[PDB]
């Protein structure tokens, strides 16, 4: 049930397992987060050329067809954003983390992990004394409890023997043979079977202190794991923001403007030249 | 191929139905944007609903579990945002344009619509004075043409008579008239040939102002569409921006400070006092 409970310091030795583990899911769920980002920019330029090419081939000309590609231009440069969004977060951000396991976990041949091995091997080592006393403790009570479960077995027994009506002359002596035999038991069993308590007793204080000394080791180990992840999260927070950005305000001060470019009259005026009363004439 | 020569007006009556098919592919083109955004912000729910059950099924725990959890959040926040933009793409600038196409143009029961028949018609009226004309002259460029092709032949054919011999008396008094009329057409069709070029010329000033006035008509009506296209670009481009809005940054705003709310050392107390040496124990007793 608990942390001293012999064999119980196996859900720290776990938690390192469980670091590596965590390690390949941040990994993936941000593998993941650039995957989405890479989508999102493919559909935009595609958009982009889709539309680009049919505002192009279309009825579409002069300035408003300009102010018009300007769109596309936005889903372009919209689409770099986003596309070293995933860049950053694969490249530098992963891979980060790809080598922090590298470093922090060595995979053994057998066999699990260099690291897990160690602290099982340390928690083991410390608990070995103390497991081996208990080993003999345990004896000491069970037996003896067997002992007084057998001092009370001829004490009602008598009793309830005395009662009978036959075989008292030596059969007498026997009844009163085997109630204190069993007083010499609960006295002598009790007494190292309470002396081993205490030996226990002797060999705690280091037992104790030997946990402590791998357990604080198990813990720096994994102290150095959090600090990396919110070092990290911290670093992927920036790569994904894009809510204050000035490469990203210039895409939209630059297609307003185009749009502003928009001249409905200019437009008129070449229509009236290239294909109205303003076209030259061969008058008969 | 000159705008003036006739027909050639029908270049600017197929404006105008190429103006409402701009109209149509302007809401296609937005609505393909649409529709992006909502499959980005989509993918965004997606994964933050995906991770969000595996960073808490998983064996992180306390306040690194939750400074990767607000990530989730932000993947959410932005979705949300992505879909404004949608929203507003098909609420008001896809609709904006379909309602002015509506009004703009109307379609007739027999074909086309009302004002690019409207239009041709204005045309026409406009240039059948001078077209009719103009089909005068055509003749006479024919005939007078035919008149002196006629004329060379008969020369040709009293000159190639020249050297040949009889017969005949009476075949020559033929074939001396010939000439003569020939001589007499190409003084006579070409005072109609003459007459019609001038005749066209005081119905000619006449005509380029019936053009105009038509012409105006229809820049009138294309000066409509092209400053409708420009105000709805500049709603459009209002809508996709993102670069600058309040509920954006608050999305950073939040995920930075969640992320700074972890905290290594608490994390390790808790453990120790929950599963650790922190944890008391039941020691033997008798
Ligand atoms: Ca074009
Ligand atoms: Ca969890």
């Amino acid at each position: 049930d608990s942390f001293w409970e012999v064999g119980n310091y196996k859900r720290t030795v776990k938690r390192i397992d469980d670091g590596h583990r965590l390690c390949s899911d941040l990994m993936n769920c941000l593998h993941e987060r650039a995957r989405i980002e890479k989508a999102y920019a493919q559909q935009l330029t595609e958009w982009a050329r889709r539309w680009r090419q049919l505002v192009e081939k279309g009825p579409q000309y002069g300035t408003v067809e300009k102010a018009w590609m300007a769109f596309m231009s936005e889903a372009e440069r919209v689409s770099e954003l986003h596309l070293e969004v995933k860049a950053s977060l694969m490249n530098d951000d992963f891979e980060k983390i790809k080598n922090w396991q590298k470093e922090a976990f060595h995979k053994q041949m057998m066999g699990g992990f260099k690291e897990t091995k160690e602290a099982e091997d340390g928690f083991r080592k410390a608990q070995k004394p103390w497991a081996k006393k208990l080993k003999e403790v345990e004896a000491a009570k069970k037996a003896h409890h067997a002992a007084c479960k057998e001092e009370k077995l001829a004490i009602s027994r008598e009793a309830n023997s005395k009662a009978d009506p036959s075989l008292n002359p030596e059969q007498l002596k026997k009844l009163q043979d085997k109630i204190e035999k069993c007083k010499q038991d609960v006295l002598k069993t009790k007494e190292k079977y309470e002396k081993s308590l205490k030996e226990l007793d002797q060999g705690t204080p280091q037992y104790m202190e030997n946990m402590e000394q791998v357990f604080e080791q198990c813990q720096q180990f994994e102290e150095k794991r959090l600090r990396f992840f919110r070092e990290v999260l911290l670093e992927v927070q920036k790569h994904l923001d894009l809510s204050n950005v000035a490469g990203y305000k210039a895409i939209y001060h630059d297609l307003e403007q185009s749009i502003r470019a928009a001249d409905a009259v200019e437009d008129l005026r070449w229509f009236r030249a290239n294909h109205g009363p303003g076209m030259a004439m061969n008058w008969p």
